[PDB]
DNA sequence: CGGCAAT
DNA sequence: CGTAT
DNA sequence: GCCG
């Protein structure tokens, strides 16, 4: 199979869930130690298993597979033979991993901040609440709605939110469209947030749209916290409500297919796609466009299909970008 | 060994 | 530093 | 951690 994740279809569900989940724990643990190189490899190795057409049953089936060296193969070997991987289980139990994972999942908290808190003796959320003086407003909101934000967002929630966003956007700018992106566009049934991409058919009209959208959303009393906009929405529930992370992104229609591709993901898929573009095609890709450094020109795109064709890749629908 | 996406 | 895919 |  191809070495780049953007060269292979990766469905949301596959046939090596257990194996890939173990490797991603090591990737997650690697990122907690600042080992971005090791995180990347373990992520790649896990994605390879996701792309396989059938379960891995023997170690010999790992031969030839990209990004599977000594360490990753050792992990799979133990899992196939003993049902568990000793290193993986040791990571799970450790106070370091559980704390870092707990801290980093807080909105407004990254690895660097989490590590510093761990080195100061902080272990729980109430520890962070015990000293609100050294908390930023984004972190204060992160701890404030942490329980709700830790609750999976369902498809039914997305539909309600999109109906809300479309209403505000529509009143903010006639003709402006709202596109669901993120993991939910890839076909996920549950998520930790909702991502929307907003544009307008007439180039330039999308300028200064977000403040108008946010104002009309706040007027409806739907914003607990907030061109991009990282918001925490108040989502109506049966007899109550819960907080939901929502991201609003505005782009000109000329750059829309690039913004759509980037914000649909997955994270690893986009990294592999941009790595492929530069290393194999000598082209520079981001959320805004595709640049030819030699010709000093930007590729024009009307769709995601255009971009894939520019890069010489077979088209992959969003539901096959779950790398 | 240098690179690892990109803003 | 944080945020997004 | 893996790759060229
Ligand atoms: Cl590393
Ligand atoms: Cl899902
Ligand atoms: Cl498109
Ligand atoms: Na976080
Ligand atoms: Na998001
Ligand atoms: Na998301």
């Amino acid at each position: 199979m191809p070495a780049y994740a953007c060269q292979r279809p990766t469905p949301l569900t596959h046939h090596n869930t257990g194996l890939s989940e173990a490797l991603e724990i090591l990737a997650e643990a690697a990122g907690f130690e600042g080992s971005e190189g090791r995180l990347l490899t373990f992520c790649r190795a896990a994605s390879v298993l996701k792309a396989l057409p059938s379960p891995v049953t023997t170690l010999s089936q790992l031969q030839g597979l990209p990004h599977f060296g000594e360490h990753s193969s050792r992990v799979v070997q133990e899992l196939l033979e003993h049902g568990v991987c000793e290193e993986v289980e040791r990571v799970r139990r450790s106070e370091r991993y559980q704390t870092m994972k707990l801290f980093t999942q807080i909105f407004g908290v990254g690895v660097k901040t989490a590590d510093r808190w761990y080195r100061e003796g902080l272990r729980t959320l109430d520890d962070l609440r015990e000293q609100p003086q050294k908390l930023t407003q984004q972190q204060k909101a992160g701890l404030q709605h942490h329980q709700d934000l830790s609750t999976p967002v369902l498809r039914s929630d997305v539909d309600a939110l999109q109906q809300v966003v479309e209403e505000a956007v529509g009143q903010a700018l006639p003709g402006a469209t709202v596109t669901l992106t993120g993991g939910f566009r890839r076909g996920k049934l549950q998520g930790h947030d909702v991502d929307f991409l907003i544009t307008h058919p007439k180039e330039g009209q999308e300028a200064g749209l977000l403040p108008r959208v946010m104002c009309r959303l706040q007027d409806q009393g739907l914003i607990l916290y907030h061109e991009r906009s990282f918001c925490i929405f108040r989502l109506p529930q049966p007899g109550s409500w819960k907080a939901v992370r929502v991201d609003l992104v505005v782009a000109p229609v000329s750059q829309f297919p690039f913004a759509l591709l980037g914000w649909t993901g997955s994270k690893l898929f986009q990294r592999e796609l941009r790595r492929f573009s530069r290393k194999e095609k000598g082209l520079w890709l981001n959320s805004h466009g595709l640049f030819d450094p030699e010709q000093k020109t930007f590729f024009q795109a009307a769709s995601e299909e255009d971009i894939f064709r520019h890069l010489g890749l077979e088209y992959l629908p969003p539901e096959q970008r779950n790398a």
